[PDB]
């Protein structure tokens, strides 16, 4: 079969745990510095933020791994950064107090560009290489698609619309058949502000969820750009799908706007049987959407550079999910695929919508007008390489059942605090159909402290296998879905049990799952790429210590937990999850 380990148990040591015959190595930290004389890590916290600009960058989170032509020994990989910890960012340990403190935390976002080399059967990082880049939240990025020069993509720095700085809360990934790497804005409105505390902002801002005081970010005292009194429209320039060349390190990255507008997780590749592009994405929000989009042309896999700007014309459309069948351990039912087009689903000047840039820029509202079915929190999405159908966590969701998010169908439990994985198998395997079947695959539960009640979770689901808010997945070639847990690391209560976030390893056509690792305390385990053998399962061990209880992965004296992309192999040196 597909799981060649034993299920190992739940841990709550501040190390990496795994099955028998398996090891871990750190590829690369936080603060690592990519060019050759490069200034080291301070783990005083004192590294400038020019120091942090030429660093791998904080919080890694997603990434992809991209293969050399002609040379099986080397390998670039492009790793989101997604946002920092004031706590050992700072050596005050706080809130920023001054542009400079500013310009350190865009500095730590955005994404990593590295060269890895395989000695020995090992991959390590090439500091030095050519292809070592920063692309970071001050980058200068362009806009292109359909919102691109927009007069809602306008600023008094930027008057065309075209030229935006940054990416960053880069959150998880895409990888085209194109060479090129996705890299997707989730919760950028946590960085705006105001200088006007009492700023009353208009029903697209307040769907999106920002408001006057920043999510505990507070850059806005600092760097104008961020102060919505001020530049309002640099909302608009964040939330979206980023392209990436990893292959040319003096590119410019390009915000593709025919995606859509909202809090990205990642970007799931797929084709039609008629050649075209699609890409599946989830907007994390309690009671968000999930979108699909489908490109005009077809990809021309032989010319890689043909694709170009293949993201800027298509379609983009958001699912709604039926009732189902209401079975209580695999429900499943039919949805249906809604196009987000201006002139079609009552998305109009009657709706608040006078092109297709506001309804893309907007894509939160026009989703609402078609009648998109709120979901409990998409995060990841994948697509088998086996088979075609597509997996979707849905990590969970504590207001489920509140005026406005029913209980039902693919969400079928009030007050979700453990998740569940979504499947959809998209009618006669052409992703170009506009109807599908989903099942939930697995609901996640507690059956140690719920036992026969829906908190329980699945069948699938054991004392011995349990987890809670599956948040990244990755397929390996094998057909092996690979889980990674974002939740409750509490270990008690509903949680009890569950011990350190973990990933874990499940056979998509019988349902089982086993837990294969298990992470540092205080970190989500996030980011998943293999080398091109299978051999090497890149993981990311995100903010370990994000409450002060790690010093993963140096355990220095009272040090500084820094967040790391891990290298895990076989002793015997086999495929990652086969059988020995
Ligand atoms: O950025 V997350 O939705 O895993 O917290
Ligand atoms: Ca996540
Ligand atoms: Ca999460
Ligand atoms: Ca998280
Ligand atoms: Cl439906
Ligand atoms: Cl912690």
């Amino acid at each position: 079969r597909l799981l060649g380990f034993d299920s190992i148990p739940a841990a709550t040591t501040d190390t990496i745990s795994l099955p028998k015959g398996y090891k871990s190595s750190v590829l690369i930290s936080w603060g690592q510095p990519l060019h050759k004389n490069g200034p080291a890590f301070d783990p005083s916290g004192n590294g400038t933020a020019a120091a942090q600009e030429v660093q791998f960058g904080d919080n890694n989170d997603g990434m992809s791994l991209f293969e050399f032509p002609g040379e099986k020994n080397r390998a670039l990989m492009a790793i989101n950064n997604e946002y920092t910890n004031y706590r050992y960012l700072y050596p005050h340990g706080g809130m920023p107090q001054s542009a400079e403190d500013v310009r350190k935390a865009l500095a730590c976002e955005g994404v990593s560009v590295i060269e890895v080399q395989r000695k020995n059967g090992q991959w390590q990082f090439v500091q030095g290489s050519r292809y070592n880049r920063r692309i970071h939240g001050n980058s200068p990025l362009r806009i292109s698609g359909p919102a691109a020069g927009h007069e809602l993509m306008k600023t008094s720095a930027d008057k065309h619309g075209k030229k935006v700085l940054g990416t960053f809360q880069n959150c998880a990934n895409g990888k085209t058949p194109w060479g090129t790497y996705l890299t997707c804005e989730e919760n950028f409105t946590d960085c705006f502000g105001s200088s006007n505390a009492q700023q009353q902002f208009d029903p697209a801002q307040k769907r999106y969820g920002v408001s006057a005081a920043s999510r505990e970010i507070n850059w806005h005292p600092f760097d104008p750009r961020f102060d919505m009194a001020k530049n309002p429209n640099e909302l608009n320039r964040h939330g979206w799908v980023v392209e990436i060349d990893p292959f040319d390190p003096q590119s410019t990255p390009v915000k593709r706007t025919a995606l859509g507008r909202f809090k990205h997780e990642n970007a799931a590749l797929a084709e039609t049987d008629d050649g075209r592009a699609v890409v599946y994405m989830g907007d994390d929000e309690r009671g968000e959407f999930i979108y699909k989009f489908v490109s005009r042309d077809k990809i021309n896999h032989r010319n890689a550079k043909a694709n170009r700007d293949i993201l800027d014309h298509g379609t983009l459309y958001v699912a709604r999910f039926d009732a189902g069948d209401g079975n209580p351990d695999h429900p499943k039912g039919q949805g249906q695929w809604i196009e987000l087009t201006h002139g079609k689903n009552g998305i109009d000047a009657s709706s608040g919508f006078a092109d297709q840039a506001e309804v893309l820029i907007h894509a939160r509202l026009a989703a609402s007008v078609v009648g998109a079915t709120r979901m409990d929190r998409p995060e990841w999405i994948v697509v088998s390489p086996k088979d075609g159908q597509v997996y979707c966590t849905l990590t969970n969701n504590a207001k489920r059942g509140e005026d406005g998010q029913p209980v039902g169908g693919p969400n079928p439990r009030e007050k979700n605090v453990y998740g569940q994985i979504l499947r959809w198998r998209t009618d006669r395997d052409d992703h170009a159909s506009k109807t599908f079947a989903w099942d939930l695959f697995v609901v996640a539960g507690n059956p140690s402290v719920h036992a026969g009640t829906p908190k329980g979770g699945s069948s699938n689901i054991t004392p011995q296998n349990m987890f809670n808010s599956p948040d990244g997945l990755g397929f390996d070639k094998a057909g092996r879905l690979w889980i990674l847990t974002d939740g409750d690391s509490s270990n008690a209560g509903d949680f009890a049990g569950m011990g350190n976030n973990q990933m874990l390893c499940a056979d998509p056509a019988t349902g089982e799952i086993r837990r294969f690792m298990v992470g540092p305390i205080g970190c989500e385990v996030t980011g998943i790429s293999f080398s091109p053998d299978q051999k090497t399962l890149f993981v990311g061990i995100q903010h370990p210590g994000e409450n002060g209880g790690s010093t993963f992965p140096e355990h220095l004296p009272n040090g500084k937990p820094r967040s790391s992309v891990m290298a895990i192999t076989r002793e015997d040196g086999g495929i990652v999850g086969a059988h020995h």
